[PDB]
């Protein structure tokens, strides 16, 4: 008889090469009292038996999606979340990679847009020194932007004002 | 924030007409810290969302709930999942048993005949835990502390 993993029904499901989305998404199932999933490990019920579900990506290659998310992106395409409750977060460095700033959070909102989810949690985008990000909708983000390379200093604050408002 | 519904990652679906294997189903999901869905209600997700899968039919052949529904098994991935069952009462369970396996199920939970009939539910033992509430409730709940003590 194994555990649930978490009391509420709350899963992140995340991508990372580096280990810092990785400790990022922990801190977000911390405080939502949620599962952290691998996207290696992850299933479809990962995606679809939750009424929060959260994805974390950092943005790698040529701003592309991280690897593991790219294999395995089938999990995503293939899971029901018309009218399921999403939010996204990305991880980024706006100072070496100005024109492709968290894209891949963005590659995130086409999937589960496309799957018809309902997504929350947009921020803006006024502390951030960038000239292109695919996460970028009408001078906002679609989801939680943080750069652990040049601005970690900020990562605290933006993930409790953040995480306040998914609930 | 909704609650998931239980520590374990364990779920009872169960059919009943009359209350009895809804109550029985709702004892076994106390014990092993579980949720308790009626078929009628329960999703795919009910079926693959946890570790081990506990289906309870009442014998009426399988009653027609689980028949109405039973496409919420027969789509659902259950290949090598851990699934038991439980049958209140000849027994519904076997046909229940029969489904789980056609799905690549690994079943657990098999129980001895000790203890008056003549039974679809295998090779000299029951698939399931056998109860009848109509003549031997008082006995229900040792059968059941022996048979979570096998599943844990
Ligand atoms: C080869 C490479 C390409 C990257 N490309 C981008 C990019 O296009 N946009 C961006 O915002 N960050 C980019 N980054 C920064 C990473 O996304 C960032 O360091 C992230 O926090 C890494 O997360 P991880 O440690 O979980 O892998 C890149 C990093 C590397 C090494
Ligand atoms: C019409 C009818 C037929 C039944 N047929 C069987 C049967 O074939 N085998 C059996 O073991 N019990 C049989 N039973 C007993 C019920 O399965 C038993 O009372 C069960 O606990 C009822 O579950 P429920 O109250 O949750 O509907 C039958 C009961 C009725 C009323």
């Amino acid at each position: 008889a194994a555990a649930r993993g978490s009391h509420m029904s709350v899963n992140v499901i995340f991508g990372s090469d580096a280990g810092a989305t990785r400790a990022v998404a922990s801190r977000i199932a911390k405080r939502l009292q949620g599962r952290a999933v691998d996207i290696k490990s992850a299933t479809t019920t990962d995606f679809e038996a939750c009424s929060l579900l959260i994805l974390g990506a950092p943005t790698y290659g040529f701003g592309d999606l991280q690897t593991d998310w790219e294999t395995n992106i089938d999990k995503l395409t293939s899971a029901n979340l018309a009218g399921k409750k999403v939010a996204l977060f990305g991880t980024g460095d706006q100072t070496n990679y100005p024109d492709s700033f968290v894209d891949a959070m963005g590659l995130l909102y086409d999937h589960v847009v496309e799957r018809g989810a309902d997504v929350v949690g947009f921020t803006e985008t006024a502390g951030y020194d960038y000239t292109a990000s695919k996460a970028e909708r009408d001078g906002r983000f679609v989801g939680l932007a943080l750069d652990e390379d040049g601005q970690s200093s900020k990562t605290e604050k933006r993930i409790t004002e953040w995480i306040s408002r998914l609930t």
